């Protein structure tokens, strides 16, 4: 049996795709309003009907309203009393005495007029 042979052959080998080129990275980051208009001032605001307010009371004249609408007296002892006492004879005639307990009221319907100080020596609103 004979056979010959022969080496000058080849069947692979290595070849490229690619030779001359480059490559990047990149990133960014921002922060801003898209759009709209604004301020950076801060403030405050408020308003009043003048800080005040009026009623409809009005000074005495002829058609009246009440006689009575409260207790005949409560009595009067060391008050106003003591500076209004002899500044007359006849309207103080009572005040001397002051423990009548159911005549006070009779007085007060005219003393409003007279004087100031009787309303203050019966009511005594002093802060005590």
């Amino acid at each position: 049996s004979e056979s010959e042979l022969d080496q000058e052959s080849d069947d692979s080998f290595f070849n490229e795709s690619e030779s001359e080129s480059e490559a990047d990275v990149d990133s960014d980051d921002s922060d801003a309003k898209p759009y709209g208009p604004d301020w950076f001032k801060k403030s405050e605001f408020r308003k009043q009907g003048g800080g005040s307010n009026k009623f409809l009371k009005s000074s005495n004249y002829d058609s009246s309203d009440e006689e009575s609408d409260e207790e005949d007296g409560k009595k009067v002892v060391k008050s106003a009393k003591e500076k209004l006492l002899d500044e007359m004879q006849d309207v103080y005639n009572k005040i001397s005495q002051a423990e009548n307990s159911d005549d006070w009221l009779t007085i007060s319907n005219e003393f409003d007029l007279i004087s100031r100080l009787l309303v203050r020596a019966q009511q005594q609103n002093w802060g005590t």
